[PDB]
């Protein structure tokens, strides 16, 4: 398929995606000496409505947390953009080691995982499909997570994965606002890159927020006790599913401060 595998892994990925080695690519290592401070950068401003809440999946190399995406009732605006954009999904990143699980990095330093808070363009296109292939059709927040000391935030969250242990398993998640898990400076970068996973297009205008959020080591422990294996085959533990920085490509990191 593609996965994390040293057989299928983000190495691997060019040869299904040839896009893994284009120009516009995601994560990247953001060099606070490189990054030019733009003046006309808004704030950022999200609205999520806890009612869009829906799901949460098991999709064998990581899990999502989905969101009714019908209407604005959950919204990004401000930073970089003049369309509003709409939630439709959040999910993390993390590493074998609690030294390397983050996908961005900040000169140079590796955080522990990595909150992924996902948009679509809605005033553009008509659905997630339509936007995700386009160049101004997604927006993702990123929140470098920084272990140490547990987060409260996280525990609807955690509680939930025990329902959706292996590949394919999903249960409602219902009534929760993913604004609670964003750091409380909305200070950030932006630059344009791409999906972080195939199919890898270079859709997403990232915000990447300059305070951490924290994580213990015992809650990114339960990330990687999840399964990738289908319910009955032996447990694959989802140990990692972080993938290496890519070359900036002659891209500006824009710094909102
Ligand atoms: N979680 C997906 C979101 C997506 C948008 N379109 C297709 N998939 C990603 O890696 O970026
Ligand atoms: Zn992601």
């Amino acid at each position: 398929d593609w996965g994390y595998d040293d057989k299928n892994g983000p190495e691997q990925w060019s040869k299904l995606y040839p896009i893994a080695n284009g120009n516009n690519q995601s994560p990247v290592d953001i060099k606070t000496s490189e990054t030019k401070h733009d003046t006309s950068l808004k704030p950022i401003s999200v609205s999520y409505n806890p009612a869009t809440a829906k799901e949460i999946i098991n999709v064998g190399h990581s899990f999502h947390v989905n969101f009714e995406d019908n209407d604005n009732r959950s919204v990004l605006k401000g930073g970089p953009f003049s369309d509003s954009y709409r939630l439709f999904q959040f999910h993390f990143h993390w590493g074998s080691t609690n030294e390397h699980g983050s996908e961005h990095t900040v000169d140079g330093v590796k955080y522990s995982a990595e909150l992924h808070v996902a948009h679509w363009n809605s005033a553009k296109y008509s659905s997630l499909a339509e936007a995700a292939s386009k160049a101004d059709g997604l927006a993702v927040i990123g929140v470098l997570m920084k272990v140490g000391e547990a987060n409260p935030k996280l525990q609807k969250v955690l509680d939930a994965l025990q329902a959706i242990k292996t590949k394919g398993k999903r249960a409602p998640f219902t009534n929760f606002d993913p604004s609670t898990l964003l750091p409380s400076s909305l200070d950030f970068w932006t630059y344009p890159g791409s999906l972080t996973h195939p199919p890898l297009y270079e859709s997403v205008t990232w915000i990447i927020c300059k305070e951490s959020i924290s994580v213990s080591s015992e809650q990114l422990a339960q990330f990687r006790s999840l399964l990738s294996n289908v319910e009955g085959d032996n447990a694959v533990p989802m140990q990692h599913n972080n993938r290496p920085t890519q070359p900036l490509k002659g891209r500006t990191v824009r710094a909102s401060f």
